[PDB]
């Protein structure tokens, strides 16, 4: 009645031993996490990261937030509050809104009134809250190095698999390779949270997975739905909401929104929640939507990351992206050839799924070729497409990032089409076209071969 709280998400804890090897770990509570797209992690009791900071020396510039459901939202873009100013108003908002003390309110009961003041248009709450990567003014909640000493205990953390900084650059996260400039996938996000503040359904760019640590504060609760169901929930949506479905005209005019999970439940789409605390790591898998709010005045980081598990599951989104129109963060071959280009220095398992993704970026590229050569485009030049900027290699069509081939017209010149869209550049015959590509067919089969090397199969 009025709120029923979805099933809990399955939470773990690791073992030291197990906890060493994040990607080890994350490997194995796959088959449990990813029926329900999200799942807690607990740290051995004895891993406590140093946190520490000034609240007068952390300032940011806040974001402001209507709360109703359905009621369009854009995704966070890359006045000032320090975190004392913040904390002191976040304290105050929910110590008045409750008349409790600010600590004293139910989970269950911010739970519960969250969802009805996102339903009630009548009542116009707005709230605040904080959302960057690091900086000199905020940084990493995480120790980092620079000149500043750091204690023994900061040390032994500044290494840690579970340290979110490391991340980006581990050998098993394929994001690591990428050279480009993706700093909005790559870097560490910092949300400082207030009651109800909150994120709405989305999933992670490249369907990726994410891991969000809450460093302090109260509580971040989170509403969570698997892999298997976004097409599902995708659908629920548009009936309910089609205003947030319409083109978007670029990456920073994403829209998303509020959406009560029993909402979803009744249409039959599984969904999972827990009250992420202190101290503990939430974890996304590949296209599991999330939302949720912060039950008070908080502090979290959370960043992406990609597994070899991911590769297959990157090349099938990218194809997702050029169906809608939508742009790519990164270009997912492009990846996928630097990799190939430095089989020698990979983890051997690594190498092992990129040769299988690989073998099938060339004979998808192979049957591109063939069918454009077959529409009369003849004429050829090689081109480093990983020199362009990306707003100057995206299909007109289509909007995906060129790597492995393009097709330009002097007709229209600088404009590119990637092989999908031949038909979609301009109006001049196809002899005056020109396909633009990064490597033969030739190139490529050695550089998937040097990956079978390496992984030594
Ligand atoms: C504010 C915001 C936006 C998008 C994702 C996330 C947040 C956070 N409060 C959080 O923890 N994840
Ligand atoms: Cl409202
Ligand atoms: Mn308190
Ligand atoms: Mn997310
Ligand atoms: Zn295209």
């Amino acid at each position: 009645s009025m709120f029923l709280p979805p099933p809990e998400c399955p939470v773990f804890e690791p073992s030291w031993e197990e906890f060493a090897d994040p990607f080890a770990f994350i490997h194995k509570i796959r088959p449990i996490a990813e029926q329900t797209g999200i799942c807690k992690v607990r740290p051995p009791p004895d891993w406590q990261p140093p946190f520490a900071c000034d609240v007068d020396k952390l300032h940011f510039t806040p974001r402001i937030q209507r709360l109703n459901e359905l009621e369009a939202q854009t995704r966070v873009k890359l006045r000032d509050y320090t975190l004392r100013t913040f904390g002191e108003m976040a304290d105050a908002f929910k110590s008045d809104y409750f008349n409790m003390p600010v600590h004293m309110v139910p989970t269950e009961l911010v739970e519960k009134e969250f969802w009805r003041l996102v339903s009630t248009i009548e009542e116009d709450v707005t709230v605040e809250y904080g959302a960057d990567i690091a900086s000199k003014e905020f940084g990493s909640g995480f120790p980092v190095r620079d000149g500043i000493k750091l204690s023994p205990e900061e040390e032994e953390y500044l290494d840690s698999g579970w340290n979110l900084n490391n991340m980006p650059v581990m050998e098993q996260s394929v994001l690591a390779h990428i050279t480009a400039d993706i700093c909005g996938m790559k870097l560490p996000w910092l949300y400082v949270g207030m009651c109800f503040s909150s994120f709405c359904w989305h999933i992670e760019d490249h369907w990726s997975y994410s891991i969000n640590y809450l460093h302090w504060g109260e509580p971040k609760t989170w509403y969570g739905v698997p892999g298997y169901a976004a097409e599902q929930l995708e659908n629920v949506m548009k009936k309910l909401a089609p205003e947030l479905f319409v083109s978007q005209p670029d990456l920073l005019h994403q829209l998303v929104t509020i959406m009560n999970p029993n909402t979803l439940m009744t249409h039959e789409v599984p969904v999972y929640r827990t009250n992420q605390c202190a101290g503990e790591f939430v974890i996304t898998f590949p296209r599991a939507y999330h939302s949720g709010f912060n039950q008070g005045f908080n502090f979290a980081e959370a960043v992406n990351f990609c597994t070899v598990d991911w590769l297959p599951l990157g090349r099938q989104c990218v194809e997702h992206y050029r169906l809608l129109h939508r742009y790519c963060v990164f270009s997912h071959d492009e990846m996928i050839c630097k990799m190939a280009s430095k089989a020698d220095v990979l983890d051997v398992v690594v190498a092992s799924t990129v040769q299988k993704d690989m073998a099938i970026m060339i004979e998808d590229e192979k049957a591109l070729r063939e069918t454009v050569r077959k529409l009369g485009v003849i004429d050829s030049e090689r081109m480093d497409f990983e020199l362009l900027p990306d707003d100057e290699r995206q299909c007109v069509k289509c909007k995906t990032t060129c790597f492995m081939s393009a097709i330009s017209c002097s007709c229209k010149p600088g404009l590119l089409v990637c092989l999908h869209h031949v038909k979609e550049l301009c109006s001049c015959p196809p002899y005056k076209y020109k396909l633009r590509y990064r490597y033969t067919l030739d190139d490529l089969y050695p550089m998937m071969n040097a990956l079978k090397l390496r992984a030594e199969s």
